[PDB]
C-alpha cells in the first residue's frame, strides 16, 4: 500500500537515481511526500524549471545514466520544455515527471490548464498522461526504457489527484539495468566496405559524438588506410587528443584545414555524426555513412553506402578486413594544412594593451583549468571560442547546447555537472546575453554551494551573428549575491585572476571585459 | 536534366526497387501521375477507397519484406489512408505514404480541402513532414525510406501540388543504397546472466511473437534443450506453430486451455519478441524474462525481472551453447497433455450438421483444401478467431489480419495487396459480413484488378464479435455475380466441400458467401 | 441519481432533443449502448461504416438545424469518423462525436487498438477532450454541446469504454437549457460609415454566401436599393438564387460568364457572409467590403478595405434606413444581361442527343422532375458542377454537398442522413460513379434502414473531375442483387420516364446513367 507517486520514487531509486531536479508546487505534493520520507534521492530545487531540465541534461550527460526532472501544474512543468528540447537533443537519457491540475478539472477551461502530454511529443520519444493508478507500472517502465536505451527524453504527465491514488497493489519497483546490445552491420556488408576502401583514394573521416568509446579503434583505422580525421564538435571531446590524424573542424566556426580536408576528400566517412550543415560536405566524392540510428542517415548529405553499426564494433569487426594503404599524400597535406590552420588560430590568442581578446582568455582558461575540468560553453561566440581553443585529453568534458542551440546553456549545465561530480572543477564559459538570460539560478550556485568557476564573455553585446547590452558589471553582482567576484578589464591580468579563481575553495565568477572578433582567421 | 521534385521522389522509389504505389489520384498528384506515366515502372494501383490502399500497401510489404508506397490526394484524399496507415505502422510494416497537399501559398487561409496531414499522421507514424520547399526533398526523402524500413513502419511525406511540380535540386542522388538490418545481440555478460537464471529456474514457459519469425530453429533447439513448453501470440502463430512439437497454443480470450494454463502456470516466463498486450493473462509469481530488438516493447504489458535487447535468432544462436541441457521435462509434458485435450475440444466443435453451418467447421474446412501456401488474411470479429484456432500453418503458408490496430473490414483489402504482390499464388480471405460490406466498394478492385481473390464471407447477418449488432440479411453471391465475379451461396453444411474446392480451381476470383451460426467464445 | 457517466450523457442529449446517434458499435461503446436500450428514446442508427455516420450526421444537422451525433468504437472505430467530421466541422453544423476509446488502464502502453483520439481530432473539431475521471463529464459535456451549437461546428468527446461505466457524478444535472443565437450587429458608428462609403461607391456587385441564409427579404431589398447584381458562392446558393431578379450565377471555375464578369468589373464588392475560396476570382482594383459573424473569415481570401463583423439579417436590417436609393443601374442592367446570355449556353447545352447522354442533361431533367422541396446532395467531382448549374432552387429545396472540404463520396451519405430526418421528403442523390463506389457498402443502409433514396449515378466510368479510368460497371444490376429497384439508362430519349418511374416507386431506386466527358466552358452569346 503506497502511492502512485511512491510508486515512481521508489522505481527511479531501485534504477539507482540520485537526484530530481524542479520547482516544487501543490501539484507535486504526492512526490514531494514520497521523497521526504523516503530520504534517498535527493531534490535540487532551481530557480526556474528551465534551468532544472538543463542541469539534468548535464547530468545525464556526464554519469551517462538516468536524470530526472519534475514541475508543477501548468506553467510549472512548462517551463521544462526548452531544457528539454536541449536533453533530447543531445540524446541523454532524461525522465521529466510534468505534474498536472486535478485530472477531475481537465478540459474545463481550469486554473493552469495546458496539456502537458501534447507539448512535450516533439522534445521526447515517450510522452504521456497517467489518468489511471492502473497505467503507471506500463507507462513508468516503457517511459524510462526508451529514456535509456534510445538516449532522450521521456515525459510522464502526472495529475495531482492521481499521484495521491494507490499504486496496483502487484506492481514490481525492482529495476532490471538492461545494456545496449552490441550491434554490427552483416559480415558481407562489411566485407563490402573493406572492398570500397580498397579502392578509393583521398579519405577523409568526419567523426561526431557516435565515437565516445571507439577512440582507440578510430585512430587505428585512420591510421591503416592513411585518412585524414574531421571531427564535428559534439564529437571534439571524443576524438581531438592522442590523434595524429585530427585536423580539427569544417563549418563557420571550423577552420582551413578541416574545411578543405572536407571538401577535397574522393571518399568520405561518416561515423557516428549528424553534422548539420549541408554546404560543407564535397559536391562528387562517395560519401559512405555508418549510425546506429537510421534517421541519421543520409539526414544531411547523399549517401552512397549506409550501414547500420555502432562505431567501437563496427570497427573492430572491420578492421581485420581492411588491408592497410601505402598511399599517404592526402593525409599529409591534410596534417600540412593543419599546421598553418593551428598557428593561425595561436596568432589571435595574444595578449595585447588595447582589449582582450577573447580567443586569448579561452586559451588561458585551456591553460589552467585542471587535467580533467569539465568545461560547459554558451551558444554564442564563447562555443566558438570552446571549439578552437580548449584542449581536451580523454578526461576533460564539454557540454554545450550545440544541436538546439539555446542560448543561456553553459551556467546551468555548469549546475548539473558540479551536483554530479562534486570533487572535480567545472569551469562555465558564458556570455553575458547567456548568463543574464537565466541569472536568477546564479543564486542556486550560493543556495546548493556548488563551487562551479564562472567565466563571463562580457562583450556587453549578443555577439555572434548592431545588437548591444548595457554595460554590466557582473562580479559586482556576484559580490552583491555573496559569491567571490573578479573584474578583469585589461589582457595581463588574466592570469591571475583565472588562478585565482581556480584554488578559491568555493563559486567565483570572472567578469572579463571581451573584444568583438570576427569569425573567419585570414 | 531538370527534372520535377515529384519525379526526383518517383525515381529514388524505382532505385529502392518499389514495383508499384496504390491510391487514388486527384490534380494535387498530377506531378506525380505524370512522372509515374513518363517513368513506365512503377505501376499505378487505383482502389476504390484510399483505406484499402493503405492496407493493401501494408500486405504487400508484410509478404515482400520490402518497402511500399501508397498516396493520397490533398485533404480528404490522403485523410482516407489513415485507418489502413494505423494498420501497416502498427504491424510493424515498411510504408512510404505520399500524402498530396494543398496549393502551399493557400495553406493557413481555411482554403479548399484544407487539413494539416503533417500533424494528423503524426501518432501513426515514425517520421511524418511537410516539404515546403524543393530543397527539401532529398534529406527528407532519405530519412522518410531509411526510416520506414530499419525502423519497420511508416513514414509520411506531405506534398504540396505546386511543389511537387517545381524542379529537385540538380545535385540530389536517386540512387538507393539498400542497408539491411544490423546483428544486434545483448554483450556476452548478460548472456551467461540469463543462462545461469535459466539453469536455476523451474516450469519455464516461452511466449513467442512475431520477432520470432526466421529464428524458427534456434527457438524449437531451445525449447527443446531447457523442456519449455512454447505458447504464442497472435502474430507468431504462422512463424511458430508448425514442425514444433513444444507449441501448446494461444492465450488470450480466443486462445485456448492449454496456453491459458500454460501461461498462468509456469514459474518462470521468458517472452520472445512478443508484444502481447493482454495484461491479466500473464502470471502472477513468476519471473518474468524479456527479449526484444524494442526497447519500447519491454515491460509495455508485464513486470520485467530481466530484460535483455537482442535480435532473437543471433541471441539464441549465442545464448544456445551457454545453456545447459535441462533433464525435467515435466512441466512441458503436463503442457503437451493439456494441448492434446484442447485440440481434441476444438475439433469437436467443427463438424458438419444439418442444424446450421459451424463457422469453426468452415474454418477447417478452408485449412483443409486450400493450397500448401496459401495466403489467408481473415477480418477483425469471428473470423480472428477461427483462424486463429483452425488455421494449420507449415512455414509456407502466411496469415494477415489487423491484429494490433484491430480493425475491421481488413481481411478483403490485404488480400488485394497480397494477390497483386504475388500473382501465382492463393489468396484467401476470410471476411465477416460487416467487414466486408464496410469497405464493399473494393470488391469492384478484386474484378478491376483481375486479382483471382478467393473470399469467403462468414455470413452471420450480424456483428458478431461485438442494439445495433443485427445486419439486415444479405446474399453476398448475389452481389458478386451483379458486379461480374462468380458468386456460391453456401446454406449447408454439406455444400461446404465442393464450394471451397469448386472456388478454389476457378481460375479467377471467387466470392463464397457462407451462412454460419452465432457460436459462443469459450469451448467445453 | 445514480447511474453511469454513458447514462448520463444519453440523458443530457436526450434532453437537448437529439433523437438518433449514428454509428457502428463496438464492446468500447457498452456502455453507451445500454444506456441507449435502456431510455428508448433516441434512435441508434447503424452504417456500414463509420465514416457514412458522420457524413449522416452532418447532413442532419444541416436540415434540422439542431444537435446532431454520432459515435465510434475504440481505435479504428471513432478513427473512422474522421473525414465525416471535418466535412461537418468545415459546413458549419452542429455535430457532437462520442469516440469511444480504450480502457483507460491501458493507456500509454501500445494496447490493442490505441490510438489518441483527443489529439486527432483537434483540427476538425473546436472542442476535444479526453474524460478520464467520471467527475469532468458534466463540464466537459456542457462546454462540447455549447460550442457544437452556439459555435457551429465539430465537438469530440473521448470516452474511455471503462469510464464510461462508472458512476456519474451524483449532483450532476441532466437538463438542458436551449440558449438561440444572440442578435449581432456591427455599432451605430460603422453602419453610418459604411451607408457613407456606398453613397460614394459605383458599380457595385454582391458576393452572398450562406451567411445570408434567412436574409433573403432584406438581401434582395438591399441590392434593389443601391442596384447592385448579387452573385453568390456556391453554398449560398440554396439560399440566394430563388426570387431573386438581381443574381447573376456563380464565378470560380464552376461559375459562368455573368458571375465571372460582374465579380471581376465591379469597383465595389460586399462580401456578404461569404468564405468563397478561390483568390483570382476576386477583382484586383476594387474596393472591398466583407461583412461576416466569424472573425476567421475577414480577409481570409481578399484584401479588405472596410470590415463589420454582424449577422447578415440584423445589419441589413440595421443599414438599409441609412442607405439612400440609388439612381444609377447601368452595371446591373449589363450584369442582367450578361446573365441572360450565360443562361442560354447553359441550356444549349442540356438537350437530348442519340450521341450520347449529355451529364447537364441529365441534370436538368432532374430539376424539372424532383419534388418541389426535393432535397439534393451531390458528390464531389462533375455532379456538383451539374447541380451548381442546372439545379433550380425556390426557397423550399435543399442542395447538401461537401462543398469545402471537398470529399468524394459524399453525396449518398448525406442523402442518408437527409432521408432520415425528413422521411416524408424526396431525396435525390446525384453521385459520381467514383463517389458512389467508394463508400458503396451502405448503399445496404439504404435497403436496412428503409429510407426510400433516389441515388442518380452520373455514371462515366471515369473519375472525370480530376489514373482515372473506372472498369465499366453497372450500378443498376448492383441495386438490383441488394433488393433495390436499379434501372438502367444508355438513351437519351429514356432518361424522362427513369425519373419518373423512379420519384413515384414507394421506395429506394438506383438510376444508373451512362452519361458523356464534358468541359467547364460555356461558349458566348453574339455579341
Ligand atoms: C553557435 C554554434 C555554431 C556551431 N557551428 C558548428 C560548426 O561550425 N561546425 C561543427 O562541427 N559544429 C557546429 N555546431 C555544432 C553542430 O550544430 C552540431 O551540434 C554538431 O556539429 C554535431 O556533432 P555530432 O555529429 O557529434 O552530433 P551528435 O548530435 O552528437 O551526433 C551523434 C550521432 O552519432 C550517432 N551515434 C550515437 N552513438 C552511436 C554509436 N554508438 N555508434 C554509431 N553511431 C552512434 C547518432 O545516431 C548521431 O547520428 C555549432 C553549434 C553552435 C551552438
Ligand atoms: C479480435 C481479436 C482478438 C484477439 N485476441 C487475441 C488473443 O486472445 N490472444 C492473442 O495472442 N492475440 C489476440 N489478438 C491479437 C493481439 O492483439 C496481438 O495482435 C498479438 O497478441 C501480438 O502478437 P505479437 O506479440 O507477435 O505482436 P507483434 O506486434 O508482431 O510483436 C512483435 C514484437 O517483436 C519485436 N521484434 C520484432 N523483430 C524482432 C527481432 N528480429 N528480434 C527480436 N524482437 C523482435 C517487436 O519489437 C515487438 O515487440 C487478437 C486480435 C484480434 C483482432
Ligand atoms: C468540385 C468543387 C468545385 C467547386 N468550385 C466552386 C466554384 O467554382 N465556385 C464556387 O462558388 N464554389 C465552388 N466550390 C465550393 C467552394 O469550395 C466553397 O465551399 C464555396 O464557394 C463557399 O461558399 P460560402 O461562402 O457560402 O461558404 P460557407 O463555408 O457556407 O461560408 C459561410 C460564411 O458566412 C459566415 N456566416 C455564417 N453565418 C453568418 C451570419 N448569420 N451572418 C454573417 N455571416 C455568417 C461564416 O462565418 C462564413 O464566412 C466548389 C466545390 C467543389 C466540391
Ligand atoms: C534563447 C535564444 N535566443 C536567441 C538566440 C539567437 N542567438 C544566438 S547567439 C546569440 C547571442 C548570444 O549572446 P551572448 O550570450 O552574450 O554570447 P556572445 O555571442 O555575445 O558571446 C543570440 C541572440 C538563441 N540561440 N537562443
Ligand atoms: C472499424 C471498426 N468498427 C468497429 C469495431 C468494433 N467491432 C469489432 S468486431 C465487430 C463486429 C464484426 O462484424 P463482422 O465483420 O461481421 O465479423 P463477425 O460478425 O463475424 O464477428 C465490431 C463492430 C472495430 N474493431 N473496427
Ligand atoms: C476522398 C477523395 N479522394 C480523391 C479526391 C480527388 N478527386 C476529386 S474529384 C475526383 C473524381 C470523382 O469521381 P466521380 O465520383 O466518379 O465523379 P466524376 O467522375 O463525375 O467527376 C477525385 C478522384 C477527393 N476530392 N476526395
Ligand atoms: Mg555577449
Ligand atoms: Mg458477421
Ligand atoms: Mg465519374
Amino acid at each position: 500500500k503506497q502511492t502512485v507517486a511512491a510508486y515512481i520514487a521508489k522505481t527511479l531509486e531501485s534504477a539507482g537515481v540520485k537526484r530530481i531536479w524542479g520547482v516544487t508546487g501543490d501539484s507535486l505534493n504526492g512526490l514531494s511526500d514520497s521523497l521526504n520520507r523516503m530520504g534517498t534521492i535527493e531534490w535540487m530545487s532551481t530557480r526556474h524549471e528551465e534551468v532544472a531540465a538543463f542541469a539534468a541534461g548535464a547530468e545525464a550527460q556526464l554519469s551517462g545514466e538516468l536524470a530526472v526532472c519534475a514541475g508543477s501544474c501548468g506553467p510549472g512543468n512548462l517551463h521544462l520544455i526548452n531544457g528539454l528540447f536541449d536533453c533530447h537533443r543531445n540524446h541523454v537519457p532524461v525522465l521529466a515527471i510534468a505534474a498536472h491540475i486535478p485530472s477531475s478539472e481537465i478540459g474545463s477551461g481550469y486554473f493552469q490548464e495546458t496539456h502537458p502530454q501534447e507539448l512535450f511529443r516533439e522534445c521526447s520519444h515517450y510522452c504521456e498522461l497517467v489518468s489511471s493508478p492502473e497505467q503507471i507500472p506500463q507507462v513508468l517502465a516503457i517511459a524510462m526504457r526508451k529514456a535509456v536505451l534510445n538516449r532522450g527524453v521521456s515525459v510522464v504527465v502526472l495529475p495531482g489527484d492521481v499521484a495521491l491514488k494507490p499504486a496496483p497493489e502487484g506492481a514490481t519497483m525492482h529495476w532490471y539495468h538492461a545494456p545496449q546490445p552490441v550491434v554490427t552491420p552483416e559480415e558481407e556488408e562489411l566485407r563490402k566496405l573493406a572492398q570500397l576502401l580498397r579502392y578509393s583514394s583521398n579519405i577523409a573521416l568526419m567523426c561526431g559524438s557516435g565515437c565516445a568509446g571507439a577512440h582507440k579503434e578510430l585512430v587505428e583505422f585512420a591510421g591503416k588506410i592513411k585518412a585524414p580525421i574531421v571531427h564535428a564538435l559534439r564529437g571534439k571531446e571524443h576524438v581531438e587528443y592522442d590523434n595524429p590524424y585530427d585536423v580539427g573542424m569544417t563549418g563557420l566556426i571550423g577552420f582551413s584545414s578541416g574545411f578543405h580536408t572536407m571538401m577535397n576528400a574522393d571518399t568520405l566517412v561518416l561515423l557516428g555524426t549528424q553534422f548539420p550543415y549541408r554546404a560543407f560536405y564535397p559536391t562528387d566524392a562517395k560519401i559512405i555513412q555508418i549510425d546506429i540510428n537510421p534517421a541519421s542517415i543520409g539526414a544531411h548529405s547523399k549517401v552512397d553506402m549506409a550501414l547500420v553499426g555502432d562505431i567501437k564494433s563496427t570497427l573492430r569487426a572491420l578492421l581485420p578486413l581492411v588491408e592497410e594503404k601505402a598511399d599517404r599524400k592526402f593525409l599529409d597535406k591534410a596534417l600540412e594544412d593543419y599546421r598553418d590552420a593551428r598557428k593561425g588560430l595561436d596568432d589571435l590568442a595574444k595578449p595585447s594593451e588595447k582589449a582582450i581578446h577573447p580567443q586569448y582568455l579561452a586559451q588561458q582558461i585551456s591553460h589552467f583549468a585542471a587535467d580533467d575540468a569539465i568545461f560547459t560553453c554558451d551558444v554564442g561566440t564563447p562555443t566558438v571560442w570552446a571549439a578552437r581553443y580548449l584542449k581536451m585529453n580523454g578526461k576533460r568534458r564539454l557540454l554545450g547546447s550545440f544541436n538546439h542551440g539555446s542560448m543561456a546553456n553553459a551556467m546551468p549545465q555548469a549546475l548539473g555537472a558540479q551536483a554530479t561530480e562534486p570533487e572535480r572543477q567545472v569551469v562555465a564559459m558564458c556570455g553575458d546575453g547567456g548568463f543574464s538570460m537565466l541569472m536568477g539560478d546564479f543564486l542556486s550556485v550560493v543556495q546548493m554551494k556548488l563551487p562551479v568557476k564562472i567565466v563571463v564573455f562580457n562583450n556587453s553585446v549578443l555577439g555572434f551573428v548592431g545588437t548591444e547590452l548595457h554595460d554590466t558589471n557582473f562580479a559586482r553582482i556576484a559580490e552583491a549575491c555573496g559569491i567571490t567576484g573578479i573584474r578583469v578589464e585589461k589582457a595581463s591580468e588574466v592570469d591571475e585572476a583565472l588562478q585565482r579563481a581556480f584554488s578559491i575553495d568555493g563559486p567565483v565568477l570572472v567578469d572579463v571585459v571581451v573584444a568583438k572578433e570576427e569569425l573567419a582567421i585570414p
